[PDB]
């Protein structure tokens, strides 16, 4: 509206993904992009140098602008500060060879950063912000215990993925950035209807981030369903790739029925149907985002 404007998808290559979802780019990007720069000075400043691209995109948009084009302006900077401090936080979870030494040198700095956004968060709404830092937490404790994991079907990782991939971190945030919260009545019921929208965003990312993780396999763990099909059903990467596009189209299908379904079972407050659009806007953001994104598209990086 006055935030953000409607962007035309079609004249983006989503390989047949996306389709119905409407794409929206956040009026205030500059806030965003203020928020990483500043999220990235501090790594700097009290962890160790950077070595990879996080939320930015100048091309399609910043992440949280494309990803989150209904937050309010006054909260974006802080949303894409925490999301680019989970960015570069993201890949240390990862790590395999980083020594017991510099992981005991990190913590400090890792803890510090955390809880700075914590506590920007509780003083700007502090009901939003406890269930992010619910969802932050069970993100690194299910990625730190899980990611070693030998998931035998793309059924059972997504289980894990979903909350690895940061997918419910990222609503408590979208919900921060719109002042949003929900009744546990509403949490229940929407619990399902969401459930084909985090798994679309889990396997969307796995399509477009493999081979920038397959380049990194000689020292990260490599989450990606795309690795799993090629193992279990012995096929090489173009023909696993179109497995799971297939697949996201199936998600994609399925969270659109999930929402209609549930305007029929249950006349919906504006709230929820804000809730309902938002949602459907991370699907078409993180779609478009990931087509050209730096972080995993190395000749769109610099500097
Ligand atoms: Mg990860
Ligand atoms: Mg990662
Ligand atoms: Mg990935
Ligand atoms: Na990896």
């Amino acid at each position: 509206s006055e935030t953000s404007d409607l962007v035309d998808i079609s004249r983006f290559d989503t390989h047949g993904l996306g389709a119905n979802y409407k794409l929206r780019r956040h009026k205030f990007e500059h806030l965003a992009d203020t928020g990483c720069h500043k999220a990235r000075s501090d790594w700097v400043k009290y962890i160790g140098p950077l070595t990879e691209f996080g939320g930015c995109n100048h091309i399609n948009g910043n992440f949280s602008a494309v990803v989150l084009p209904l937050c309010r302006p006054d909260r974006l900077e802080l949303i894409a500060y925490v999301l680019e401090f989970a960015f570069l936080h993201d890949s240390v979870l990862e790590s395999e060879n980083t020594s017991p030494e510099s992981e005991v040198q990190a913590e400090a700095g890792l803890r510090l950063l955390y809880e700075r956004c914590i506590s920007r968060l509780l003083q700007t709404d502090e009901v939003c912000a406890k269930k992010i830092a619910k969802t932050w937490k069970d993100a690194i404790n299910t990625t730190t215990k899980d990611k070693n994991v030998d998931f035998q079907s793309i059924e059972d990782y997504l289980e894990f993925r979903m909350i690895d991939t940061g997918a419910p971190f990222v609503e408590a945030l979208m919900l921060f950035g719109l002042g949003m919260s929900l009744s546990p009545q509403e949490d229940d019921a929407l619990g399902h209807v969401i459930r084909p929208c985090f798994a679309a965003l889990a396997l969307t990312n796995d399509y477009f981030s493999f081979d920038r993780e397959i380049e990194e396999v000689d020292t990260s763990t490599l989450i990606n369903s795309v690795a799993i099909v090629m193992r279990i059903q012995s096929l090489d990467i173009p023909t696993a790739k179109t497995i799971i596009n297939e697949t996201i189209q199936k998600y994609e299908r399925e969270f659109l029925r999930r929402i209609d379904e549930y305007k029929q079972h249950k006349p919906i407050s504006n709230k929820i149907e804000q809730y309902m659009e938002a949602m459907t806007y991370q699907i078409s953001g993180n779609l478009v985002w990931s087509l050209n994104c730096p972080r995993y598209n190395p000749d769109y990086r610099y500097g």
